[PDB]
């Protein structure tokens, strides 16, 4: 299968119970999970990583990830999340002129990769005027955009990644830059930041690698305390809200020459007059670590920035 075709096994220096780096105990548990799994007549999806990361989700209680893993697969299916990187090729034109319609006020973008070989991942939200917002998409339709882009990780940038890295790679390090929000709208998204943690909780598992929060305004940590109920201890443990000094911290994780200058890095566009918010910038836009599974799509259409 496509799996064949990269690495399966993590780092050696990658955290317990992943791919690779199993106890005794914890393969056994793998071999009795997948057994399960088969028996209830489940058939895809029952590779190690995948199941490890149920089985790391639920602290490896067996029974507990069987519900997980069965309630996933449902809501896939019922969800479309098995079917939309195929309805988004469908359609490809009217999505395209959706997201360039939303991109300068929202930015989202994937830019290289962190030291670990992780995808990049950031997005501006200063920009965003709610108002404004709200009459070129709705909150269900920005969730579905969210979890396209899920689907896409793993298919195009997962592999690619893995390739170049020379070992598994399942997450990604974020960094999510609220400079020139407000306190109050941080708030009035509450519910729909709820939606996002509900479908990334329970849907997709140790997916988080790192997660930093930068040029937040005073008070958002008390802000973050509402929103904590929502995730688990173990990502709320992977999440931190950086200060004056986050230039600095973010290069203990990120390559220099990979992080954008306005960040701390010295990273450029080729060309000058090109936005970050229409780039696509990474190893899954290298031909030496493309795979069987294609080049990914371009987001963009016709605006997309691959270099
Ligand atoms: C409409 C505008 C919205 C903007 C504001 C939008 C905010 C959201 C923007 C972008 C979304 C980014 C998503 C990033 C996803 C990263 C990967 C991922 O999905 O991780 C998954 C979790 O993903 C999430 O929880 C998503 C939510 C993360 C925190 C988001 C904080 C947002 C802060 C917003 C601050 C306020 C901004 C205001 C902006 C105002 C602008 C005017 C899995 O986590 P992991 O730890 O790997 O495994 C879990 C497992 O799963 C659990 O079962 C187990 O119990 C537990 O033990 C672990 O095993």
């Amino acid at each position: 299968s496509i799996l064949d075709t990269y690495p399966q096994i993590c780092s050696p220096n990658a955290l317990p119970g992943t791919p690779g780096n199993l106890t005794k105990e914890q393969e056994e548990a793998l071999l009795q999970f997948r057994s399960i799994l088969l028996e209830k007549n489940y058939k895809e999806r029952l590779d190690d990583s995948t199941l490890l990361r149920f089985l790391r989700a639920r602290k490896f209680d067996i029974n507990a990830s069987v519900e997980m893993f069965v309630e996933t697969e449902r809501w896939r299916e019922e969800y479309g999340a098995n079917t939309i990187i195929e309805d988004y090729e469908n359609n490809k034109e009217a999505e395209d002129k959706e997201r360039i319609k939303l991109a300068k006020m929202y930015p989202q973008y994937y830019h290289h990769v962190d030291k670990d070989g992780r995808p990049l991942y950031f997005e501006e939200l200063g920009g965003i005027n709610l108002k404004k917002m709200y009459k070129i998409t709705t909150e269900k339709q920005m969730l579905r955009n969210l979890v396209k882009e899920y689907e896409l990780f793993a298919t195009y940038r997962v592999p690619a990644c893995s390739r170049r890295a020379g070992y598994l790679i399942e997450t990604s390090c974020t960094v999510l830059d609220l400079k020139g929000i407000s306190l109050s709208n941080a708030y009035h998204v509450l519910s729909y930041i709820k939606d996002v943690a509900d479908i990334s909780q329970n849907y997709y598992p140790e997916r988080m690698g790192k997660f930093y929060i930068i040029h937040s305004p005073f008070g958002f940590s008390t802000m973050f305390k509402m929103v904590k109920p929502f995730l688990d201890p173990v990502t709320v443990s992977k999440i931190f809200i950086l200060g004056s000094s986050y230039k600095k911290e973010l290069l203990k994780q990120i390559p220099i020459e990979n992080l954008p200058v306005k960040y701390g890095g010295t990273s450029v566009l080729h060309n000058p007059n090109d936005k970050f918010y229409y780039s696509d910038i990474g190893p899954w836009r290298d031909p030496r670590y493309i795979g069987p599974e294609g080049e990914i799509p371009n987001i963009f259409g016709k605006f997309t920035v691959t270099s």
